[PDB]
């Protein structure tokens, strides 16, 4: 039985990619509504109270997590008792975006300007040798900032320590590529994807990303086998990036089925939720070739007419069984079709079903 | 929340469609073993246990089926409380071998010469006007009778009442075709798939039917609306017919997803069960377009090797969560690739993993 530290849907999705393989989930999540619920064995409970926590570990092959800021004390704590995919590790350094740009920028990987800040003396000792504008963010929420006094101005109210600043970067696009590594050390790449944020939320993903280079591909891959092996990463892995030319530059790391993949789902041979679970179990992992052409749009804080959005075909609709409320992820549609002419006209169809998505 | 009398795999496969569309499900079933059970609340009873019923029921949206037998009594004994589809005369021509040949005859599809029989005048009657060799099957097993005698020798030891006398049929091949209905009427159609029985279960579905002409899937869709529009059919409705020269002729009906078309999950545009779920809905079909080609083979009494069938590129496996035993459909395999010599070869190299399976 696999246990899996967090109740939302990335949860909910691998336990339904699951099934098919005759396994078995339970879940762990502090609020008894959570959306694995509906789908698994749910545990409500807190991360940090060892007693649900040893509770819902009894009898587990093996424990994996979804939600990204579990906190990793929780999956220290089992880590002696029971397997525990990906290693704790990932999650020390995916929680810090410092932790998160040094691990990288000492893989040999591209990294914007970065530098420390913890008092006003860092922020100066580095506001030149970075640049302007950029951003100050907590490194543990962020803000961007132009004038030279609005960055002294930025720490403050903001906390004034514990903080990064990344030197602004002018990308052509947002990139993202999911990656897997089994616990044999097999390995394997899902296309690049074009990611769309609007408002810091994902909105729009296109798979493959739309014109991606042959060359671009093996950059990418090259970066993620590094971190995958540097890190003995068991599972998938998703790792954003900054496209700029023909230049990556690492930007964040989740050590997780990402939302950026959701569109495996029907458009590449292997969901990134089942690949997720072969690697976890030592299975060999599935092909990642793509289906045609994917877009993956997120539906936030509204619930679209369903009818209206299967009248298109090659539309594959997800509610996630979530309450809908202001910015909440509630579900998503992946259009899958084999043409970009019939992919860019599905997707003209399903824009004017779904607020905040920049398309045209 | 869907209510779906019986707890097998085939209402399994129906919630994993149903959850990625935020649909609910309860089942019902005589085992506390339902594999269903490890996907839905199961509550376990007997089908004609009218308490058990009755407590399904209760706040149920609609109700459908999967149990190939569920008791008719049972099924009209909700159709007046809550909506069920299909309708529950489907389910009474369906359990009726003269009744099933009966009804498509009417229709004006072929069928294979029959005529019932309760008593030694009756099967003279008929077994003259059938010809040996010959099938004398009970309305509700069944014997192949070849010598004049045996055939009198037959209806003994298996009733001698309410069977009938079907005329052996020199078939090329077994074909079936799914089609589905929605409440709003609209209706689709899947490709004809091929189906392989052996031991009298069937072993292997080819998709899209191999070589099957554009005429030949014309007609099976036509023969399919007609008994639909019939019954006021909602849902899928699995026909199989024999296929001999360039007509096919009518074998049997299940209101209900079929085995057959287990390869449409990754195999076409949308599942039979998502489908289903779309009709009994109300909501738009979904495409039933071939998605490159496919091969269904089942899983009977034994469990394969995972890693070994993980290894095969383009398998899907898909294990339903019960207890191997003789005979028992347990899971099955889903090999779709995008050329016919790539599906060849992978079929090939899984054939070596299951046993009794008429390959090549
Ligand atoms: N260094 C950067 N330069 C420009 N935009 C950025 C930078 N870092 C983050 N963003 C934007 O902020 C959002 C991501 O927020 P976060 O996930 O906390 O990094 C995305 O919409 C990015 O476009
Ligand atoms: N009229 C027929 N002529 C030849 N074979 C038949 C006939 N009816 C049924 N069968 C065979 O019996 C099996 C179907 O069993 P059943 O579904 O109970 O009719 C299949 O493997 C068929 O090949
Ligand atoms: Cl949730
Ligand atoms: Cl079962
Ligand atoms: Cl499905």
């Amino acid at each position: 039985m696999i246990g899996i530290l967090g109740g939302g849907q990335l949860g909910r999705m691998l336990a339904l990619a699951g099934y098919p393989l005759g396994l078995s989930f339970r879940f762990l999540d502090p609020s008894p509504e959570a959306c694995a619920g509906q789908v698994g064995e749910l545990v409500v409970g807190e991360f940090l109270d060892e007693g649900a926590l040893l509770r819902f570990a009894e009898g587990l092959a093996l424990v994996t997590y979804e939600f990204e800021n579990v906190p990793v004390e929780a999956a220290r704590r089992l880590e002696g008792r029971l397997p525990l995919y990906p290693p704790a590790k990932a999650l020390e350094v995916a929680q810090d975006r410092l932790r998160e740009k040094t691990f990288f920028q000492g893989l040999g990987v591209p990294t914007p300007p970065f530098h420390p800040v913890d008092g006003p003396e860092d922020l100066e000792e580095g506001l030149k040798r970075v640049g302007l504008p950029a951003l100050l963010k907590t490194r543990r929420g962020q803000a961007l900032v132009r004038t030279e006094e609005e960055a002294l101005e930025a720490l403050k109210a903001l906390g004034g320590r514990g903080l990064i600043l990344e030197g602004f970067v002018p990308f052509d696009r947002e990139v993202s590529l999911l990656a897997v590594r089994g616990r044999t050390g097999e390995v394997a790449f899902y296309p690049l994807v074009e990611n769309r944020h609007w408002g810091g939320i994902l909105r729009l993903s296109l798979a493959p990303a739309p014109g991606a280079s042959e060359a671009l591909q093996k950059k990418a891959e090259a970066y993620a086998l590094r971190a995958m092996e540097a890190l003995d990463y068991v599972g998938v892995l998703a790792l954003e990036f900054f496209q700029v030319g023909e230049e990556l530059l690492f930007n964040e790391m989740a050590p997780r089925v990402h939302n950026s993949g959701h569109w495996t789902i029907e458009g590449a041979e292997t969901s990134q939720f089942e690949n997720h679970l072969r690697a976890v179990l030592g299975l060999p992992l599935g092909s990642t070739a793509p289906r045609g052409q994917s877009a993956m749009v997120n539906l936030i804080g509204e619930k679209p007419p369903f009818a209206e959005v299967l009248k298109v075909e090659g539309a594959h609709l997800h509610w996630y069984g979530k309450a809908v409320r202001p910015g909440r992820k509630v579900g998503h549609i992946t259009l899958r079709r084999d043409g970009l002419k019939a992919l860019e006209e599905g997707l003209a169809r399903l824009s004017r079903l779904v607020s905040e998505l920049p398309w045209e």
